[PDB]
């Protein structure tokens, strides 16, 4: 009765190009008259190694950049680098691009996954930016360029667009000006994420969404300090909750009638002696992909 | 691995307003035609026993007021079938994708986009339960919002939502307006029957998960299909069918792993729990992927 829901992607599909360069294929975002794409584009096998990106591109030419929109060639007149993402300046502007801009997100935060192949959407799912600033993302071969995304009213905030793929699995990309999120580059090189941690406040906020919508039991009457909670925090390593984050739930303390500090003696107890055979919101484990915000907008219907 | 909903946009540009007495809901205009709840037509007193033929012929074109964004599209008629009101309207929607209706069975998925006062709101993956209700997550006014696959370019509209059982699950028509299920629109009290775990699914999420890299869960043990069945139903699953068995061949080839001795690794996973590990991301074992879903997924 609580579900992962993701933004409606209709704006962002309508931006989704296909972006060729030799014997690679993977998306590009088309907004006004740039398409933005992963700079590693331009690699071949011999150059992902350790690759000199500004000599890559001086020897590549406009021609070399085959961008597709549906079936409909787009010819590029331009392109250059910022950071590690590549603008290719095209002849036409998007006559779909909508109000947008590019934010960068904290970890912590969710945003929605457009994944693309060929330049074509084909699913639609909601992340979370992990503390050790790596998601936990589903992406095949050729997904390189798929965006992540939240929508405030009609304004689309880009955060995110992927570039590759850690040997543990998890996934890592850059924002749309092209920083990476987490200490990680563009090589085809030895990389580690470092170890992750839970994100506290999104799962205290998926407590209260629990109790809004008729599970009870994990509730106790003790409270608890937040001195107190963190040492058992950094024992399974939960991320240590700070005075804002006591505020930020705030708004759902109230409408429930718990306050935080309770909240996290329930939520002490599910770390010492588990749920003691339980489920919560049809989970068996403590779900941390869900803000104060997102409970709340889903509890109330923007 | 991720509950993976469908790109939403070619069904946001179908979504409307409907506006009949006090009552706002949800409407799919496809072509000159906007489907929504015939229910939108009841007032406070007519929820209990509504006479729908009654309630629809005392009914004038004006007393619909639709709305696509901020313009108004005029009713030109309206006619009734089975549960679902069918409003012709003089505009056809230029956004019309191409599309179809299909009633689905059992243990098939589909996204739902949620919406509200005609505007979308989120979009989720689904399925239908065996007990012919879907686990949703629905507020007041959005009836009206589809359930729907899309292939290719084309839509295939499998769901229209209609109400809230006491258990918190929801129920809900085709779009011929056939209910799913044994279930009514009046409120009067209605059953939910019980409910089961789909078994097809969960052993298509098992190859799933034998596909992206774990092996723990497995033994050396096979079984029959009917000693299977004597065990997997003490635990509230659905019997396997032969069907069922012919459906997870072709993830049966690509794995190596025997349909029935995965039947075998199910039969102890029930018997043992987790015993503290996870199996793609989740702690219990999950039966709202199908064969198809785990294929498109995973390749
Ligand atoms: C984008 O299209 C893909 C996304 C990959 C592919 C499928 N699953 C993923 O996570 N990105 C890549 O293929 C990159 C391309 C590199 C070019 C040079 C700069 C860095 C990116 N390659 C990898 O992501 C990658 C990961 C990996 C882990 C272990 C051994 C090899 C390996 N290659
Ligand atoms: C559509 O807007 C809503 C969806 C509900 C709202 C809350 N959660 C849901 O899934 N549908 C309704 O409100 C219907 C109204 C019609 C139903 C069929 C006959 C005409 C009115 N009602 C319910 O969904 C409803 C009422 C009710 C009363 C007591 C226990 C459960 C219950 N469910």
């Amino acid at each position: 009765g609580f579900r992962k829901m993701a933004f409606p992607s209709g704006k962002v599909e309508g931006c989704m190009v296909q972006v060729t360069c030799g014997t690679t294929t993977l998306n590009g975002l088309w907004l006004d008259d740039v398409v933005y794409c992963p700079r590693h584009v331009i690699c071949t096998s011999e150059d992902m190694l350790n690759p000199n990106y500004e000599d890559l591109l001086i020897r590549k030419s406009n021609h070399n950049f085959l961008v597709q929109a549906g079936n409909v060639q787009l010819r590029v007149i331009g392109h250059s680098m910022q950071n590690c993402v590549l603008k290719l300046r095209v002849d036409t502007a998007n006559p779909k691009t909508p109000k947008y801009k590019f934010v960068r997100i904290q970890p912590g935060q969710t945003f929605s996954v457009l994944a693309c192949y060929n330049g074509s959407p084909s699913g639609v799912y909601q992340c979370a930016m992990r503390p050790n600033f790596t998601i936990k993302g589903s992406f095949l071969n050729g997904s390189c360029g798929s965006v992540g995304f939240n929508i405030d009213y009609d304004c689309v905030s880009f955060c995110y667009m992927h570039h590759m793929v850690l040997p543990t699995g998890v996934h890592a990309g850059t924002d749309l000006e092209g920083n990476f999120y987490g200490p990680f580059v563009d090589r085809q090189t030895a990389q580690a994420a470092g170890t992750d941690t839970t994100i506290t406040v999104n799962v205290l906020a998926w407590l209260y969404a629990a109790v809004i919508n008729g599970d009870r039991w994990f509730l106790n009457r003790f409270t608890t300090t937040l001195n107190d909670f963190n040492l058992v925090a950094m024992k399974y390593n939960y991320e240590p909750l700070t005075q804002d984050h006591v505020d930020i739930l705030g708004p759902l303390s109230a409408q429930t009638g718990i306050a935080v500090l309770d909240m996290c003696a329930s939520l002490k107890e599910l770390l010492q002696n588990g749920m003691n055979g339980r489920t919560i919101l049809g989970s068996a484990l403590l779900e941390d992909e869900f803000t104060p915000f997102d409970v709340v907008r889903q509890c109330s219907g923007v």
